[PDB]
C-alpha cells in the first residue's frame, strides 16, 4: 500500500570538525587549496561565532524531523530520506547512490533555501538528475522554490512580530525591517533569473503581514570575483538609511537562509551590528527557523503539494 518516495533534502554544507575547514574550503574552491593568510581568516571567523560543532547539526535535524513529520500527517506514501551536500560529506552524489541501491524509483527533492536561483537549480537538482540518468530508472523531481507557502510567511511574519511587540511606539517609527539573502554575481540579471524578485516579493508579504511600515531588501555574503555581486550590501544599506532616512533600529531577517550558521552569525550578528555600534543605533536578530517544529510543519506542506502535484 505505502508507495514508498525518495525525499532527497540538499544544502551547501558546513564543516563538523576544525580539521575540515581546510578540505571545505578547498572544495568550495574548486579543488584549489586555500592560502595559510585565508585559512586564519576563516578558522578565525569560525571562532568568534562560538565554534564549528553546533551549527553542523542543524541540517541533518531539519532532514530527519521533516522525514518523521511527513510520515505522520499521512498514511498515503512512505518517504526514506537522503541527505546530499555541496561541499562535504555525504555529497550530493552518494546520496543518490544509495537512494538508487534501495530501490528508490521516484525522488522529491527540496533544497533549503526558499528562493528560486540558476545558481541552487544547477547546484542542486540538476547535479542530482546528472547521476539519477547515469545510474537509470531515477526520476527525481524538483522543487523550484517555497517562498510563497503560507507557513514559511507566518513562520517570519510571527518572528518580526515578536521583536516590533516590543519595542516603543517612538522607536517603531524610527525602525527598519531589512530583509536579506546570499548574493549572486549580477549576470543572472540579465539571463532572467527572478532570484531578486522572488527576496522582494517575500519582503512584501513578511512587512504585510507583520504590519511593519518601514522595509528594504539588502543582500550579504558575496564572494570575490572581478565580476561584481547583487547589492546592495547588507553593511553599506545599513548606512544610507540611516543618512537619508535616520533608522536608529534595523531589523535583521536573513530570510535566504533556514539555519544559523557562519552567514548568518558572522554576516549579520558581528559585522552589520559593527555598522549600527556605530551610527548610535540598536541591532535585533530574530531567531533563524534551524530545526523548530513550525518551520518542520511548513516543509512538510510544501513536500505534500508537491508530491500532489506528481502523483
Amino acid at each position: 500500500m505505502k508507495k514508498k518516495i525518495g525525499l532527497l533534502v540538499m544544502a551547501y554544507g558546513t564543516p563538523y570538525k576544525e580539521e575540515d575547514i581546510e578540505r571545505y574550503y578547498t572544495h568550495i574552491r574548486r579543488g584549489r587549496k586555500p592560502s595559510p593568510e585565508m585559512l586564519e581568516d576563516l578558522t578565525e571567523r569560525y571562532r568568534a561565532i562560538g565554534g564549528i560543532s553546533p551549527l553542523a547539526t542543524i541540517t541533518l535535524e531539519q532532514a530527519k524531523k521533516l522525514e518523521k513529520r511527513l510520515n505522520e500527517v499521512q498514511d498515503e506514501v512512505e518517504y526514506h530520506m537522503y541527505l546530499g551536500l555541496k561541499h562535504i560529506e555525504p555529497f550530493i552524489e552518494d546520496a543518490v547512490k544509495e537512494m538508487h541501491n534501495d530501490g528508490i524509483q521516484d525522488a522529491i527533492a527540496l533544497v533549503l533555501a526558499p528562493h528560486y536561483s540558476t545558481f541552487s537549480v544547477k547546484s542542486y537538482v540538476g547535479r542530482a538528475q546528472e547521476e539519477a540518468e547515469k545510474l537509470g530508472n531515477l526520476t527525481i523531481h524538483g522543487i523550484d522554490s517555497w517562498y510563497k507557502e503560507p507557513k514559511f510567511i507566518q513562520y517570519w511574519v510571527d518572528a518580526v512580530k515578536s521583536i516590533y511587540s516590543g519595542m516603543s511606539d517612538a522607536e517603531r517609527e524610527k525602525a527598519v525591517l531589512i530583509v536579506s539573502a546570499h548574493s549572486l554575481p549580477e549576470k543572472i540579471i540579465a539571463m532572467g533569473d527572478p532570484y531578486p524578485d522572488q527576496l522582494n516579493e517575500t519582503a512584501d508579504y513578511i512587512a504585510r503581514g507583520a504590519e511593519v511600515a518601514n522595509y528594504a531588501v539588502g543582500w550579504q555574503s558575496a564572494g570575490n570575483t572581478p565580476d561584481p555581486w547583487i547589492g546592495p550590501d547588507v553593511q553599506d544599506l545599513t548606512r544610507e538609511l540611516n543618512e537619508k532616512y535616520g533608522y536608529t533600529s534595523f531589523v535583521y531577517a536573513p530570510v535566504g537562509f533556514v539555519a544559523e550558521h557562519l552567514e548568518v552569525l558572522y554576516d549579520n550578528d558581528f559585522e552589520c551590528k559593527v555598522v549600527t555600534d556605530e551610527i548610535g543605533a540598536k541591532y535585533y536578530r530574530p531567531e533563524m527557523p534551524n530545526a523548530s517544529d513550525a518551520f518542520i510543519d511548513c516543509l512538510t506542506d510544501v513536500v505534500v503539494k508537491k508530491k500532489e502535484s506528481v502523483m
